[PDB]
């Protein structure tokens, strides 16, 4: 499914990410459009043989098992796979994980690029919340 800007706010609302560790809405929004468009079916190979998934893009080296990563592990516990849903649950909850491990979202290379030190509010403008 590809989201439009305020609808996939509004489920990351929904979903508790506004402001966890202190991150604002719009922080999370920047994320998605710059890690997928929006597009949670979204993939992405890396020169290490790992492969980053969903409309956060999270990296099958440390988070989830796609069958194809040797001697990687899974912190998240759950299949690569079921990051590509339409229903953003448990993408949302393994980007929890991610950023409380001290890091904070510079583990998201296109955040700390493109939305880090930006007017994030932008994002959510005009989106009813
Ligand atoms: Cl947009
Ligand atoms: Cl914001
Ligand atoms: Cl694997
Ligand atoms: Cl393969
Ligand atoms: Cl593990
Ligand atoms: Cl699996
Ligand atoms: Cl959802
Ligand atoms: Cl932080
Ligand atoms: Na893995």
């Amino acid at each position: 499914k590809v989201f439009g800007r305020c609808e996939l706010a509004a489920a990351m609302k929904r979903h508790g990410l506004d402001n966890y560790r202190g991150y604002s809405l719009g922080n999370w929004v920047c994320a998605a459009k710059f890690e997928s468009n929006f597009n949670t079916q979204a993939t992405n190979r890396n020169t290490d043989g790992s492969t980053d998934y969903g409309i956060l893009q999270i990296n099958s080296r440390w988070w989830c098992n796609d069958g194809r990563t040797p001697g990687s592990r899974n912190l998240c516990n759950i299949p690569c796979s079921a990051l590509l849903s339409s229903d953003i649950t448990a993408s949302v909850n393994c980007a929890k994980k991610i950023v409380s491990d001290g890091n904070g979202m510079n583990a998201w290379v296109a955040w700390r690029n493109r939305c880090k030190g930006t007017d994030v509010q932008a994002w959510i403008r005009g989106c009813r919340l």
